[PDB]
């Protein structure tokens, strides 16, 4: 399926180790509500990463996980029973929480996405995962501290948000006669839109994350009040081997 | 300014009823904080419509305090003689009929306002710099007023899509402060082409109201989608668009 490469490698570890404090919330929820999305949140989280049964394990486990101990326990209560569950695919290498994990965990989703949609068949299967994913990019947490960025993520979110909902729309139309000629460029795909074709950037989630990641990026210039090496697409197809 | 044509006329006057429709719901709040929401929107509504700033207070300040047990149409008649004594005649809407299209048409009004705030923009590039922050609040906040929860959701999941947009143009306007001109394209893909290239600054002209008319085109679409339906059907063009707005 996806490259293997050492981007990619960081991008997995990243997801995992975003995952794990997902599930350290849960012992600590203020609310039934918050309880309900952080589970769900979780579960599809392991999902794109008798593996559906252990997980379910795993997170009825970190529902009911002592609220008084700190993450350094929760953590060694979880690599135990990730190992008791055979899930030691689950156990991050590293535990450096930064804005970099998040920002990996977005990227690999993306490049499930595209990969989903490559070698996809069946379609229906594909077109649930995809509002799956979409409930995912809606209730990213930040989990470290960040008021500035939440606020700015819930604004701009739907960017992201919007381009799986156009894939949504291409496979509609592959399964209603029309299939998708996979494009090399954006343009094509945008400029495609504007008229019975049925064109799909490939790649389209590794290009709109990326182009959002700068965005992010470039934005905070303006935030910080101040003068500004930004990522390019021919350098990431690179660095991921797309 | 904005070109004047026959589907402009119909926004500007869609856009007064929404604003109308909106603050009758101020007498209705159940909350300080939906009060709070509405009585800004509406004034940044107001605000971006055109001492009119002291009477639209006036205004909303007479709606917050308008009896809750009245009906809409009893509101409406009051809502008349106010403004009319406020001396505010231009902020009567002409046909009171609430649909989809006075929502569509209220934000393709508000894109055209962008697009137009920049292209006459004095190069006081922080005034327009603040009025998109405030686009941004008045796109977030967008209130169907009429009764579709799917329509609410579904806004909810992909708004950012017109915010995010706006964003490239306070991007922009930042960069043109420090140095960096801001070169107009005639097209999106332009625009985006060259956002990944050295550092330019392309903007496309009229960007928001592509990007809403886009937006438009998007919702329509997917709601195939959304009732299990194969679409029947003549979707927007970005040429049509620009002619019927007249727009260079
Ligand atoms: C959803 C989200 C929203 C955020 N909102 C804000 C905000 O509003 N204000 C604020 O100050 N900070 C915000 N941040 C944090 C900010 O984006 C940076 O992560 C932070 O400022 C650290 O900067 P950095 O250059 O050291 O790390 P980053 O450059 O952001 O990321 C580090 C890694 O990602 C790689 N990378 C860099 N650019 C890209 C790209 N376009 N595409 C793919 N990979 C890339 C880098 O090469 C590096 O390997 C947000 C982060 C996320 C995940
Ligand atoms: C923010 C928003 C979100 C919505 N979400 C949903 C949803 O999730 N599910 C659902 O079923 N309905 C949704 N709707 C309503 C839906 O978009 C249509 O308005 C409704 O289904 C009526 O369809 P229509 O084509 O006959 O009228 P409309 O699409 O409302 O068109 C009304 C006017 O706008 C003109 N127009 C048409 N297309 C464009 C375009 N691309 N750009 C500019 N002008 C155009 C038309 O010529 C017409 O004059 C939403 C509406 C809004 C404003």
């Amino acid at each position: 399926m996806i490259p293997l490469t050492p981007l990619f490698s960081r991008y997995k570890d990243s997801y995992l180790l975003y995952s794990f404090r997902l599930i350290d919330l849960l012992r600590a929820s203020k609310s039934t509500h918050l309880t309900k999305l952080l589970s769900s949140q979780a579960t599809y989280l392991y999902h794109f990463a008798i593996q559906k049964y252990e997980v379910q394990q795993l997170i009825e486990w970190a529902i009911n996980a002592s609220p008084d101990m700190d993450l350094q326990q929760f953590r060694i209560e979880f690599m135990d029973k990730t190992t008791e569950l055979n899930l030691r695919s689950c156990q991050p290498k590293s535990f450096t929480y930064t804005f970099t994990t998040i920002w990996d965990t977005m990227h690999f989703l993306s490049l499930i996405i595209d990969d989903m949609v490559y070698t996809r068949d069946s379609l229906d299967f594909v077109m649930q995962q995809l509002k799956t994913m979409k409930v995912l990019f809606y209730n990213v947490f930040f989990i470290l501290q960040c008021a500035m960025c939440r606020d700015h993520y819930m604004n701009v979110k739907g960017f992201i948000i919007y381009h799986i909902e156009l894939i949504e729309i291409a496979l509609d139309k592959e399964k209603y006669g029309t299939d998708i000629t996979f494009v090399d460029s954006y343009q094509q795909e945008t400029a495609g839109a504007d008229v019975s074709n049925n064109m799909l950037m490939k790649n389209l989630m590794a290009y709109v994350s990326m182009t959002f990641h700068n965005d992010i990026n470039d934005y905070k210039w303006i935030q910080r009040n101040k003068k500004p090496e930004r990522m390019t697409w021919g350098e990431y197809k690179k660095l991921l081997n797309l």
